[PDB]
Protein backbone atom coordinates (compact mmCIF):
# COMPACT_ATOMS: atom_id res chain seq x y z
CA UNK A 1 0.00 0.00 0.00
CA UNK A 2 0.70 3.74 0.09
CA UNK A 3 0.53 5.01 3.69
CA UNK A 4 0.19 8.69 4.52
CA UNK A 5 1.42 10.09 7.79
CA UNK A 6 -1.40 12.11 9.31
CA UNK A 7 -1.73 9.22 11.73
CA UNK A 8 0.99 6.96 13.11
CA UNK A 9 1.73 4.24 10.51
CA UNK A 10 0.52 1.35 12.68
CA UNK A 11 -0.02 -2.03 10.99
CA UNK A 12 -0.90 -5.55 12.11
CA UNK A 13 1.97 -8.03 12.10
CA UNK A 14 2.00 -11.80 12.63
CA UNK A 15 4.86 -13.30 14.63
CA UNK A 16 4.94 -16.75 16.25
CA UNK A 17 1.22 -17.22 15.54
CA UNK A 18 0.22 -13.99 17.25
CA UNK A 19 -1.26 -10.76 15.90
CA UNK A 20 0.29 -7.56 17.23
CA UNK A 21 0.14 -3.89 16.26
CA UNK A 22 3.46 -2.29 15.36
CA UNK A 23 4.79 1.02 14.09
CA UNK A 24 6.48 1.40 10.76
CA UNK A 25 9.56 3.33 11.88
CA UNK A 26 12.05 4.61 9.28
CA UNK A 27 14.12 6.25 12.04
CA UNK A 28 14.74 2.84 13.66
CA UNK A 29 17.65 0.78 12.30
CA UNK A 30 16.39 -2.34 14.13
CA UNK A 31 13.05 -3.95 14.87
CA UNK A 32 12.15 -3.87 18.58
CA UNK A 33 9.11 -5.57 20.12
CA UNK A 34 7.68 -5.22 23.62
CA UNK A 35 8.26 -8.03 26.14
CA UNK A 36 7.11 -11.30 24.61
CA UNK A 37 8.05 -14.96 24.37
CA UNK A 38 9.74 -16.21 21.22
CA UNK A 39 11.16 -19.67 20.67
CA UNK A 40 14.79 -20.59 20.11
CA UNK A 41 18.21 -19.14 20.81
CA UNK A 42 18.76 -15.50 21.72
CA UNK A 43 21.68 -13.30 22.70
CA UNK A 44 21.83 -10.32 25.08
CA UNK A 45 22.43 -7.03 23.26
CA UNK A 46 22.08 -3.31 23.94
CA UNK A 47 20.56 -0.61 21.73
CA UNK A 48 20.31 3.17 21.86
CA UNK A 49 17.54 5.60 21.11
CA UNK A 50 16.52 9.08 22.07
CA UNK A 51 16.54 8.55 25.85
CA UNK A 52 19.53 6.28 26.42
CA UNK A 53 20.40 2.63 26.01
CA UNK A 54 18.41 -0.44 26.88
CA UNK A 55 19.04 -4.16 27.19
CA UNK A 56 17.27 -6.38 24.68
CA UNK A 57 17.12 -10.04 23.69
CA UNK A 58 18.23 -10.60 20.11
CA UNK A 59 16.46 -13.27 18.09
CA UNK A 60 17.89 -13.94 14.62
CA UNK A 61 16.11 -15.26 11.53
CA UNK A 62 12.54 -14.83 12.82
CA UNK A 63 9.59 -14.77 10.41
CA UNK A 64 7.25 -11.78 10.67
CA UNK A 65 4.35 -11.04 8.38
CA UNK A 66 4.12 -7.26 8.21
CA UNK A 67 0.88 -5.98 6.73
CA UNK A 68 0.64 -9.00 4.41
CA UNK A 69 4.31 -8.96 3.49
CA UNK A 70 6.75 -11.65 4.59
CA UNK A 71 10.02 -10.88 6.33
CA UNK A 72 12.53 -13.15 8.07
CA UNK A 73 15.12 -11.39 10.20
CA UNK A 74 16.47 -10.06 13.48
CA UNK A 75 13.92 -9.15 16.13
CA UNK A 76 14.87 -7.46 19.39
CA UNK A 77 12.67 -7.83 22.45
CA UNK A 78 12.84 -5.36 25.32
CA UNK A 79 11.44 -2.20 26.92
CA UNK A 80 10.55 -0.22 23.84
CA UNK A 81 7.64 2.26 24.20
CA UNK A 82 5.75 0.66 21.26
CA UNK A 83 6.41 -2.32 18.90
CA UNK A 84 8.59 -0.89 16.14
CA UNK A 85 9.39 -2.24 12.71
CA UNK A 86 12.83 -0.95 11.73
CA UNK A 87 14.79 -0.69 8.50
CA UNK A 88 16.20 -4.22 8.76
CA UNK A 89 12.68 -5.51 8.01
CA UNK A 90 11.21 -2.52 6.14
CA UNK A 91 13.83 -3.17 3.49
CA UNK A 92 12.75 -6.82 3.24
CA UNK A 93 9.15 -5.83 2.46
CA UNK A 94 10.15 -3.27 -0.16
CA UNK A 95 9.30 -0.18 1.85
CA UNK A 96 10.53 3.20 0.54
CA UNK A 97 9.81 6.82 1.44
CA UNK A 98 8.35 8.93 -1.35
CA UNK A 99 7.55 12.60 -1.79
CA UNK B 1 12.03 11.44 -4.91
CA UNK B 2 12.23 7.87 -3.59
CA UNK B 3 14.44 7.07 -0.61
CA UNK B 4 15.23 3.41 0.05
CA UNK B 5 15.87 2.22 3.58
CA UNK B 6 19.10 0.31 3.03
CA UNK B 7 20.69 3.14 4.97
CA UNK B 8 19.39 5.82 7.33
CA UNK B 9 17.04 8.20 5.41
CA UNK B 10 19.13 11.27 6.15
CA UNK B 11 18.35 14.40 4.14
CA UNK B 12 19.55 17.99 4.15
CA UNK B 13 17.35 20.48 5.99
CA UNK B 14 17.62 24.21 6.60
CA UNK B 15 16.39 26.07 9.64
CA UNK B 16 17.71 29.65 9.92
CA UNK B 17 20.32 28.95 7.26
CA UNK B 18 21.91 26.41 9.46
CA UNK B 19 22.03 23.37 7.22
CA UNK B 20 21.78 20.07 9.09
CA UNK B 21 21.37 16.40 8.17
CA UNK B 22 18.10 14.89 9.48
CA UNK B 23 16.23 11.58 9.55
CA UNK B 24 12.92 11.36 7.69
CA UNK B 25 11.30 9.52 10.58
CA UNK B 26 7.81 7.97 10.26
CA UNK B 27 8.27 6.76 13.84
CA UNK B 28 8.37 10.31 15.28
CA UNK B 29 5.13 12.22 15.97
CA UNK B 30 7.02 15.50 16.09
CA UNK B 31 10.21 16.98 14.68
CA UNK B 32 13.09 17.07 17.18
CA UNK B 33 16.35 18.88 16.44
CA UNK B 34 19.75 18.94 18.13
CA UNK B 35 20.46 21.74 20.57
CA UNK B 36 20.47 25.12 18.82
CA UNK B 37 19.69 28.58 20.16
CA UNK B 38 16.62 29.51 18.11
CA UNK B 39 14.89 32.84 18.73
CA UNK B 40 11.26 33.13 19.81
CA UNK B 41 8.78 31.90 22.40
CA UNK B 42 8.93 28.30 23.56
CA UNK B 43 7.32 25.89 26.04
CA UNK B 44 9.02 23.02 27.94
CA UNK B 45 8.16 19.44 26.99
CA UNK B 46 9.41 15.91 27.68
CA UNK B 47 9.43 13.31 24.89
CA UNK B 48 10.15 9.63 25.27
CA UNK B 49 11.44 6.67 23.40
CA UNK B 50 13.99 3.91 23.71
CA UNK B 51 15.92 4.54 26.93
CA UNK B 52 13.44 7.01 28.44
CA UNK B 53 12.70 10.69 28.11
CA UNK B 54 14.55 13.88 27.21
CA UNK B 55 13.60 17.46 27.99
CA UNK B 56 13.03 19.62 24.91
CA UNK B 57 11.94 23.16 24.04
CA UNK B 58 8.85 23.42 21.82
CA UNK B 59 8.92 26.22 19.25
CA UNK B 60 5.85 26.75 17.05
CA UNK B 61 5.46 28.01 13.48
CA UNK B 62 9.14 27.66 12.66
CA UNK B 63 9.94 27.58 8.92
CA UNK B 64 12.07 24.65 7.72
CA UNK B 65 13.14 23.54 4.25
CA UNK B 66 13.39 19.77 3.87
CA UNK B 67 15.16 18.51 0.77
CA UNK B 68 14.08 21.63 -1.15
CA UNK B 69 10.48 21.52 0.11
CA UNK B 70 9.12 24.26 2.38
CA UNK B 71 7.47 23.45 5.70
CA UNK B 72 6.43 25.41 8.77
CA UNK B 73 5.41 24.09 12.15
CA UNK B 74 6.44 22.84 15.56
CA UNK B 75 10.09 22.05 16.15
CA UNK B 76 11.29 20.49 19.38
CA UNK B 77 14.84 21.37 20.41
CA UNK B 78 16.99 19.43 22.87
CA UNK B 79 19.74 16.83 23.48
CA UNK B 80 18.72 14.33 20.81
CA UNK B 81 21.63 12.40 19.31
CA UNK B 82 20.16 12.80 15.82
CA UNK B 83 18.06 15.41 14.01
CA UNK B 84 14.59 13.92 13.41
CA UNK B 85 11.96 15.11 10.94
CA UNK B 86 8.68 13.75 12.30
CA UNK B 87 5.21 13.27 10.88
CA UNK B 88 4.12 16.83 11.68
CA UNK B 89 6.43 18.05 8.87
CA UNK B 90 6.62 14.92 6.70
CA UNK B 91 2.92 15.37 5.89
CA UNK B 92 3.56 18.96 4.79
CA UNK B 93 6.14 17.87 2.21
CA UNK B 94 3.88 15.04 0.94
CA UNK B 95 5.95 12.13 2.25
CA UNK B 96 4.41 8.66 2.12
CA UNK B 97 5.47 5.12 2.95
CA UNK B 98 5.12 2.72 0.04
CA UNK B 99 5.46 -1.07 -0.32
C1 LIG C 1 10.84 4.86 19.41
C2 LIG C 1 9.90 5.65 18.50
C3 LIG C 1 8.47 5.26 18.88
C4 LIG C 1 10.05 7.17 18.55
N1 LIG C 1 11.43 7.60 18.29
C5 LIG C 1 11.70 7.77 16.85
C6 LIG C 1 12.57 6.59 16.42
O1 LIG C 1 12.56 6.48 14.99
C7 LIG C 1 13.99 6.71 16.93
C8 LIG C 1 14.84 7.82 16.31
C9 LIG C 1 16.25 7.79 16.85
C10 LIG C 1 17.27 7.12 16.16
C11 LIG C 1 18.56 7.08 16.69
C12 LIG C 1 18.85 7.72 17.88
C13 LIG C 1 17.83 8.38 18.57
C14 LIG C 1 16.54 8.42 18.05
N2 LIG C 1 14.65 5.45 16.64
C15 LIG C 1 15.11 4.61 17.56
O2 LIG C 1 14.96 4.68 18.78
O3 LIG C 1 15.87 3.57 16.94
C16 LIG C 1 16.48 2.60 17.78
C17 LIG C 1 15.50 1.46 17.98
C18 LIG C 1 15.89 0.44 16.92
O4 LIG C 1 16.97 1.00 16.18
C19 LIG C 1 17.61 2.00 16.97
S1 LIG C 1 11.95 8.83 19.21
O5 LIG C 1 13.25 9.24 18.77
O6 LIG C 1 12.09 8.31 20.56
C20 LIG C 1 10.96 10.10 19.22
C21 LIG C 1 10.01 10.31 20.20
C22 LIG C 1 9.16 11.42 20.17
C23 LIG C 1 9.25 12.34 19.14
N3 LIG C 1 8.43 13.42 19.08
C24 LIG C 1 10.21 12.16 18.15
C25 LIG C 1 11.06 11.06 18.21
Amino acid sequence: PQITLWKRPLVTIRIGGQLKEALLDTGADDTVLEEMNLPGKWKPKMIGGIGGFIKVRQYDQIPIEICGHKAIGTVLVGPTPVNIIGRNLLTQIGCTLNF
